[PDB]
């Protein structure tokens, strides 16, 4: 292997030990027995764990906006809720992987600055939906559609916050309908 | 006397979870303020946690009647006024309860409390609603519990984005996009 499918080969072992048991997980060690790769020559990539955990998390997160893209030919409303709120399985942990990352942001600046960065790739996906399904003619837009994008993501965020708290009447059937709804509230007047 | 000191105590876990927050809320400097004994702290409260997440309740609740205006201001500016509010003396509450969240994952009690403010937060914008319905100034097309979760929901959630520096969402930008969601929720 020369240099840089070494790097690939780590990043990607790494990208599962983050699926499979989260942060607290991904220690210098774990992603060295996923890879198959001496423990000393991980430090050769990716130097200070906290980056072979920042940088492998938008990897995932990465991963996570191209399993949803999905049928173009669909509804602009079928991809906009599969882009924001999508409620398959397979998901799971690529949410949980994130839910964890919003926290550990606090107490660790470096996460921050990827989670920032995921937040604007979040965006910069809904952004383009929204712009395309505008030039379609299926959307109506009565603001930008950037505010649109972070305002919806807010909810989503948002929502999710308190969905995980254990709100009866916030579960996986309501957290879709308020989306739903307020997507007709923003495109659809 | 009894209850008379009780207070004193919870007034001065209240101050000091504003001045110093969650990390700086110790039985020290909780006694100190209100100016008694350590060991006087224990004989009102158990536990230590059930001091730090009942002052916590107690923080936001008088919040909520701070901000709570004359009643006869547009129904619009009562529900904006409590859900955005942009207010220099708000920051201690706020930085206080953004910690309640964070605290919540691994805080049994700090989690029973936030789940315990975010209703209350809630049972208030459903008062809004129901009031500003009945005066005739919004416009329901969703119950008042939905509307007030999805306009909760857009205060946590730009929020989260408003502290990691977003310049697109400043303190200008949050009160627009909020204004925007009431219009959409409540006037159509
Ligand atoms: C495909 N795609 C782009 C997605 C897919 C899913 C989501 C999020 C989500 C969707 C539905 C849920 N349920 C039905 C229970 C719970 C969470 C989500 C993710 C992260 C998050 N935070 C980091 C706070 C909050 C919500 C976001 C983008
Ligand atoms: C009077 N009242 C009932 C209020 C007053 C303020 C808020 C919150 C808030 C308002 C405006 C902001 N800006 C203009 C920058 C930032 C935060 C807020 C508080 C906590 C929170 N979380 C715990 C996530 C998120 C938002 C909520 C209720």
């Amino acid at each position: 292997l020369n240099r840089e499918e070494r790097r690939e080969t780590i990043m990607q072992a790494a990208m599962r030990v983050a699926l499979d048991q989260g942060f607290t997980g991904m220690t210098v060690r774990n992603i060295a027995t996923a890879a198959g790769v001496a423990a000393g020559q991980v430090h050769h990539h990716f130097t200070s764990s906290g980056e072979l955990k920042s940088q492998a998390f938008i990897r995932v997160i990465r991963e996570m906006m191209d399993l949803q893209r999905l049928s173009r030919t669909a509804g602009w409303r079928e991809q906009l809720f599969s882009a924001l709120g999508s409620e398959d399985g397979r998901l799971e942990p690529y949410i949980r992987l994130w839910r964890q990352a919003q926290l550990l942001a606090d107490s660790d600046p470096e996460i921050k600055s990827a989670y920032l960065l995921t937040m604007n790739l979040w965006h910069d996906e809904a952004v383009r939906i929204i712009r395309a399904g505008h030039a379609a003619g299926e959307f109506t837009l009565r603001d930008s559609a950037e505010n649109i994008a972070w305002r919806l993501i807010s909810l989503v965020c948002g929502l999710d916050g308190i969905y995980v708290l254990g709100m009866p009447e916030v579960d996986d059937a309501a957290f879709t309908r308020h989306l739903q709804h307020v997507i007709q509230l923003e495109l659809f007047s």
